[PDB]
């Protein structure tokens, strides 16, 4: 397949990411508490289901909650200021909440038996979120690096291969802050660092200029 592009709803962060995040990879969002990477995320989770001439792919979603972050209503006021119907978008975001990290690693599983049955529909899954990828491997093995290591080259391993066997856009968050950080080392396709700026402005830098934009109505934009 040719690779897709997911509009982010922002210009600027578009350009930096040359159209958007891609399918066929594995988008990594890095940054601290409060930088707005679940913003971006509902931001997708909408933006993917426009047609391409709006920058998306006509896609469907599948979602991956660690932390009950994930909020319908917000996919309602941004579906609204996108011009889609909310009720649709909602009804094309398939939501699991993972209990532990190894409940996250089935759940890849089970994706790939929806991913499946949608694959020849004119709405195919584009878009796996995975938020936050780290939050349940970094409680579960404190004292125990090389072990958590081992778990999440798996759990990574396996959402490429969905990435690259299925055409899809995989877009994961991941938490680092004072001394933290392995971040996900070189597994992801891209990385993204986000930062908040003066004024409320969010700042994204590629990790391996700049784009700006704020969270809005819209999800985020310019
Ligand atoms: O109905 C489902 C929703 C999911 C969401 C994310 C990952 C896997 C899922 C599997 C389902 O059957």
């Amino acid at each position: 397949a040719t690779i897709g592009r997911i509009s982010t709803g922002s210009k600027s962060l578009d350009k930096l990411l040359g159209g958007g995040i891609e399918t066929q990879a594995i988008t990594e969002v890095f940054g601290e508490f409060g930088s707005g990477k679940t913003q971006l995320a509902h931001t997708l989770a909408v933006m993917v289901q426009l047609p391409p001439e709006e920058g998306g792919l006509n896609g469907s979603v599948m979602w991956i909650d660690t932390e009950n972050t994930f909020r319908p209503e917000r996919i309602r006021e941004i579906a609204q200021n996108r011009g889609l119907d909310p009720d649709e978008v909602l009804k094309h975001i398939a939501y699991a909440r993972a209990f532990n990290s190894n409940h996250q690693m089935l759940l890849v599983q089970q994706a790939e038996d929806m991913i499946k049955e949608l694959l020849n529909t004119d709405r195919p899954v584009k878009l796996l979120i995975v938020d936050s990828l780290t939050s349940h491997f970094r409680s579960e093995y404190i004292g125990a690096l090389a072990e958590r290591q081992q778990k999440l080259a798996k759990h990574l391993a396996d959402l490429h291969r969905l990435a690259n066997l299925y055409d899809i856009a995989v877009f994961v968050t991941n938490q680092v802050q004072a001394n933290g950080g392995h971040i996900l080392a070189h597994s992801a396709t891209l990385r993204v660092y986000l930062r908040k700026g003066k004024g409320g402005k969010r700042i994204a830098r590629l990790i391996d200029g700049e784009a700006v934009f704020s969270i809005t109505e819209k999800g985020i934009e310019d």
